[PDB]
């Protein structure tokens, strides 16, 4: 049974659920941030995502274009009080996800999808834990009273937002190989996934709409549930953990029959993640290329796994990990003892990864309102200042609380009804 840990930002490090972590991209730089283990293989670091950015990037542009979509605030998540609040909110969102069997299943899949200890450029006959793609360093406090540096394996690390507060994103660790960028999370191996997330700002939408000509209102607005935005990102995490993150890839098969707000190029990764009819916007030709590509990555991984005879880390049980990967990749064993890909089992696994968890279906399972298609206008996003108040949002129903008669018709998400639940960004 999955357990969601509890803690306050001010609690002291304990070498277990609370630690000082040297994030993957700070490997060897000796820069640590306080981190909290929400659950096995998942860590939360209440800090702004400043990786690969500059101090000035957090400040607004040179008098922005009239596109009130990207919001900024360099002072967000900077104090201990801000971080604790952020931490309590993430714990609540995770409990909300866990309290629904469908969310629980998502978390479970993610937790068990551990990155392979190696990649296309590591020693094929040895499990490798010495890489920021699978491990991060930390400071540990030991009985003798001395502080030492150690390493740890994980699946996901969630940071606060980057420059843009309302722009949740998920990326796998990038490796530098032969002066090129290599993503193990796209090669079947998977890797630590990182998320930049902000639970306070959510987008708005209106399904009941069809060309509001000679109009200005057409009331029917709804704000999104932060838990669904989180699960949305978690789906991206799932794809990466299995090494199936879809790289830039998406043109225009048939973009017109959709009715909501627009039509413009995007990434297949987004369409798969959103699900619903949007997934059908990816041509069968492209779906077949992706499928064949991943099948090939998995066959290469089965051949590698079959070669593993040692590991650099003495704390790793070789056979135990071999069994974990056999289960993860759904490999069979021929009479020769070699690991092989079973076509039917692969297809079932592939389907569960690309189609089994989607924003549209999860919204349905959670009684959370969603938009028709991923294709929508840059509607002004709103802010949810009180997620910690059960009278506004609880971990079993979100905003759609039956005791307040806000369950029916997702009234808890209806901007004209649950007026106090949100605030317009200034
Ligand atoms: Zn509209
Ligand atoms: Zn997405």
């Amino acid at each position: 049974p999955i357990t969601i840990n509890n803690f306050r930002y001010s609690d002291p490090v304990n070498n277990d659920t609370i630690i000082m972590m040297e994030p993957p991209y700070c490997k060897g730089l000796d820069i640590y941030y306080k981190a909290f283990k929400i659950t096995d293989r998942i860590w939360i670091v209440p800090e702004r995502y400043e990786f690969g950015t500059k101090p000035e990037d957090f400040n607004p542009p040179s008098s922005l274009i009239e596109g009130a979509s990207e919001y900024y605030d360099p002072n967000y998540l900077r104090t201990d009080s801000d971080k604790d609040r952020f931490l309590q909110t993430m714990v609540k969102l995770f409990n909300r996800i866990k309290n629904n069997v469908a969310g629980e299943a998502l978390l479970d899949k993610i937790i068990n999808a551990i990155p392979y200890l190696g990649n296309s450029y590591s020693l094929l006959d040895k499990f490798d834990t010495n890489s920021n793609s699978v491990s991060f360093n930390l400071l540990e406090q030991d009985p003798s009273g001395a502080t030492t540096k150690s390493a740890m394996l994980t699946n996901l690390i969630i940071f606060g937002p980057g420059p843009v507060l309302n722009k949740n994103e998920v990326r796998g660790i990038v490796l530098r190989v032969d002066n090129k960028n290599y993503f193990p999370c796209r090669d079947g191996f998977g890797s630590i996934m990182q998320m930049a997330f902000c639970p306070e700002y959510v987008p708005t939408f209106d399904n009941v709409i069809e060309n509001i000509t000679s109009l200005t209102i057409g009331k029917s607005k709804y704000f999104q549930d932060p838990a669904l935005l989180l699960m949305h990102e978690l789906i991206h995490v799932l794809h990466g953990l299995y090494g199936m993150q879809v790289s830039s890839h998406e043109i225009i098969p048939s973009k017109q029959e959709i009715y909501m707000q627009h039509t413009y190029p995007i990434s297949a990764e987004e369409l798969f993640t959103f699900g619903g009819q949007d997934a059908n916007l990816i041509s069968i030709d492209i779906k077949n290329d992706l499928y064949e590509k991943t099948l090939n990555d998995y066959k290469a991984i089965a051949n590698k796994l079959s070669q593993v005879t040692s590991c650099n880390d003495p704390n790793i049980d070789i056979d135990s990990y071999k069994q974990i990967y056999q289960q993860k990749y759904q490999f069979d064993k021929d009479s020769n003892g070699q690991y092989i890909v079973n076509e039917d089992k692969f297809q079932i696994l592939y389907n569960s990864i690309m189609y089994g968890f989607t924003e549209v279906e999860l919204g349905k399972k959670f009684n959370i309102k969603t938009r028709l298609s991923y294709f929508s206008m840059n509607h002004d996003p709103v802010k949810i200042p009180n997620l910690l108040d059960d009278t506004i949002y609880n971990d079993t129903e979100g905003f759609n609380i039956e005791s307040k008669d806000l369950k029916s018709e997702y009234k808890g998400q209806n901007m004209r009804v649950n007026t106090n639940a949100f605030r317009n960004v200034d």
